């Protein structure tokens, strides 16, 4: 129905196509940034934030398909079928789930304005060419 | 970890499985009933409430969902197996799904105090005897 | 060119689409209703509201059809043309005349927001499996 | 020339068609029905409403048909022939007159605008397909 | 049962009968008249007054027994069946609606006092012996 | 039902008429106008003026038309039957949305009373011989 | 002298024939309600209403006929002439009786205002064609 | 059960006991008298009185018996049977309709506690010895 | 001593007679209903009620029939004789035992002048002929 | 289930039991003295004290149980059956209803608290020896 | 010795043997909307209202008695006695927990007074002879 | 749906399983100490106390298995499955309604805080190794 995932949060999937496709952390790491630093906030009866909502549903639907990864597993006695179904979902629908972790953890840890105003910087680290590249690259970080 | 989808909004798994599983409606007329109805706030750059977010949510998910089943039909060379994944995705990821859709969208329309009452309501009188359970099953209405 | 007969009012054809194609009546029984309750409204000279401009349209280009109709029973050659072209015109044009005349008779009758309540109201108890839906279904009324 | 009965009254003729040829009470029970609750303000003198010459004409022309009807069976030589007449004379101008007896007298009882609001609910449940319509049809009673 | 056709206008059925039976003019006639006359009151929505409503009535049933001669003429194939029935229909019922149109359409066009009072001098004018009776039958002007 | 497109606008048919048939542009070039010129007003979930209905009304009529004569071109199988449905289409259920059409655009265009005297003026010069009249047909222009 | 029994009363004999001669109640069970209910008023010196003088005269008179039939029972020696007599009275001069004792006990029960209504209310009904009318018969309550 | 027509207005059957059977007027001479004084008063809508009610139902219910008898002698096969059945009627039924009919008309012409004082003056003349009753009985009258 | 059971209450055997004999319950369930509503009352040293004065007497001299049916049982060696005895008893003697407890119980439980009109009602229900009957007999409860 | 005659009047069976077993007087005597003494209130539709309705209950079952008495001795067939039936009707069946007319009719008498110290001095004054006590029994005297 | 169960409750057994044994609904069904619609309060360490406790300790006996149930079935060898057993357990001792479900979970959901009415009107209903009893039976919701 | 028998009453069925499953009495001494104290308390109609509330339960639930065995041993005519069904009944199911009993017994006669100390203080003692553990365990009085 053409609903943009971070549209009502002030990004687009554009805007967020300035970082490549490697930058992105895996899901394992970003599972386990999420669950040091707000378990006993998503888990909690109350609406906290949109982020947390978004949060939420993100986990479960992740939850899903590692779910349809077991039982593919535990079912279908083919081989070929067995490899090439789970080797599609953690490679073709990961990143997407990466890409929507990274936003909502960083969001809450560092600031909404502050992740928008880095993705342009880093869009502009990455615009120019390596020869006049400065050697470090731009760091979410609240220490000097 | 271990959250529940509902907890934040004032229900639980165990609540929305009281009703019996061929109640809910189709998945398939669930998004057109949502789109015929609420496009313009669901295409919004607004929160609109809560319900709003994860209903984005969960339709942009069973889209991945569906996605995915069309690319094991395309890909795939067993006839076996592309009836298996198919098969345990629309009915297996597609239940709980129809679920979520059917809460929130009744939730969004009728209200959530409602919804809720509605839940206990028709809970109760499937399990009332029908020689004494009043003849017309509850319906949700606007009129 | 993207202009609907419904947005101008407060519906859409997505939301006039929650009834059945076979729920409307006639064309016949629509323009005695029309005719029997509003003659003196689509007789005066007066905008009295703008459903009733669209229903003298309406009726109009249905007059415009019937005389098309009627001219190619009359001056045609081929039996077999005039059947498709008939059955065409009263089987395919004739529903969205239906859907039109109902909406705007209905509206007339007994209100806007009445008529989109109803609406989804029929729309909830359509969607409902046969096996739990109630015997009643919902129906416009001023009567207890 | 196109003089229609309802006009005046405030309903058309088309109005009351939607109606089933069967909802309407025989004759002779909308008459007897008439003879007992109006029968004093039927044979007064005085214009007591609009609603009671409209009844007086309509029961004396019906009258009148019933003595048609009786001349016709007692002198007509031909059996089909007075079969014929008296089935038409029964059947095709009887439900006319069971209309305008049941709206007067529907009228006298529960007031013009009921009747009016009752004829157009009426329409509106009948021209509803009978898979979607609700099973009982609206009712008028006190 | 036992309702006087007019009654409310101030008159009664054998007040009336002092005229002839040939006095009452034609069918033809008396529709022209009050179709050149009153017409536009006749198809008012609104009760102009209880003789319109009567004459509408009467015109209407005048209508229907047109109807129903044609109807024999045209479906019943006894020629002598449907003489006898056209020509008691067009001699006997016509001759009540003919009293009744007269009398509504005289009261409409010159009054019902001035009726009521030309009845009696009709009488008078129909009881005297033909020796002394006037050549000159009294007649309903507006001069 | 004898309804009158124009009687709630002002004018009517044969007023209408007064103009030569020839006078008014084609389908296509009124269409082009009107998308060119009041596109985001006739899209517009709002009821900016009566014009505007009867506008949106006849556009999409003249498309259901189109779309019958596309699907007649296309199953109708005799090139003669074809020829002559098409030919009664778009020669004469096509002026009379010519004159529609380019009475709507001129009122909203120019103003109801500058097209309604235009009407009369342009008939009384062309009815007037050419040797008592200015050379020049009226033109209807906004600058 | 052409008296009518219930005109004194407000209601007339053809206002009771309205209702079907197979309603009301046997002459025994109205006696039996009548001496279960109004005994002491009945027996008493005084002028309680005009319905108890009315059901005190036709009480006695309702006596006198019986003892009319017993006498004749008892006398009487060819047995179709006592059989024709005892039939034509307890039928026909049974149903009036049946007919007076039911409305003056009636009345006094419930109030004369609510069984004048109750007449018209049943016989309207009745009258009313089965699919059109409620399904359950009126009936006289007290609680 | 036992009910008199005579308590409630303030006499008994053993006070109106005290006339002799043969004193009475006729049925027809009583209901002449009826219908020469008090015909518009049977008629009117109104309760006049508990006598006028009484009359009344008494009229009536001689008519339903004098229907009975016409009854009985227009359909009966044995003459015997014909002859007994009226015979009985219009004698043994007659006297209690003829003393009550007396009893209300004289009540409504003269007043109840003179026929009551007139009752008990005829009870005392009758039971007199005749040898010194004295040669004239007294009577109902309103002149000298 | 011509003593009435109910004309100190309010009604009469002929008005309670209005009731079929069908219609009372059994005496097993009268007496449960006392026992289960009014126990800890009739067991009281009060005169809560001349309802409960009565009821007390009933139940006292019913038992002391059941006690005679006992006694017949173990005695009187002649089966028939025993079960002529048993069966007069347990038909013809607890029929008015029924009535009473019925009449006590309904009064102590709904209202004395709502058990009046009750009877009276029902009367009116039981005399109408079937074909005029509604399918619904009147009842008593305090719930709709 | 357990109820006690004499509980809520304020005496106990055991108490009743004091005094001995053929000192009660016998029923007939007993209902004679009931008939010639308080007729006129029995008869009555008032409550006039409880101990009315208690007598009333009594005498209501007695003469229920003298009518089993009469139906046993007029059907049965077995004079040793009659024999023992009615003997044990009118011996134990016998004795508790003398004791409740007995206390019944001397409390309406001469009030509760005399019948009442009546029976516990006659007790007493029985169990105590001849030689040291009054040469006379007591006696219930209104004079 | 004699305790009644719900005479504490102003209710009494008696009362409630009037209801026909097809009235209740099944033991599955009522522990379904007992833990769907209390399992908040029947799982608090408060104390609630004294309509708590008596579901608690109805719950956990008839889980005891669905034990023993399994245990026989297992444990069993004779084939014919364990069909004696276990239809005797889910049929004898199945209706008194249904009527304590029903009245412990009606109670709390329709208020005590209500329920109470209700079995006095149901109880003079069921007394009717079926010749003059109305076609339905009276209605708690 | 895991309900804890004891968490009403400030308790916990691993607190309570600090005492071995041979320390309860018997069903009948706890059955007469029950009748012989509080008899006419949990006959009463009153809400005298949960406590009160628990035992009329239990009491009763013990009296339903009491019947169950009855109708076995009368009923179940194979002498080797009615042992074994008996056994069971008042071997396994016995010693849970033993333990309800006694904690409600002693919590209404001592005191709910003495009781949850006394559990404390038996499992101290029932910890202590048999060379310095005293001979005297642990007792509830007055």
């Amino acid at each position: 129905m053409d609903i943009d995932p971070y549209k009502e949060f002030g990004a687009t999937v554009e805007l967020l196509s300035f970082l490549p496709s490697d930058f992105f952390p895996s899901v394992r790491d970003l599972l386990d940034t999420a669950s040091a630093l707000y378990r006993e906030a998503l888990e909690s009866p109350e609406h906290c934030s949109p982020h947390h909502t978004a949060l939420r549903q993100a986990i479960l639907c992740w939850g899903e398909l590692m779910t349809l990864a077991t039982w593919v597993g535990v079912n279908l006695e083919d081989p070929a079928s067995r490899d090439l179904v789970v080797s599609y979902v953690n490679t073709n629908m990961g990143l997407k789930f990466r890409q929507l972790l990274w936003f909502h953890i960083s969001c809450l840890t560092f600031g909404r304005e502050t992740v928008i105003e880095y993705l342009v910087s880093f869009g502009v680290w990455i615009r120019t060419p390596p020869a006049y590249r400065p050697p470090n690259a731009p760091i979410l970080s609240t220490l000097p």
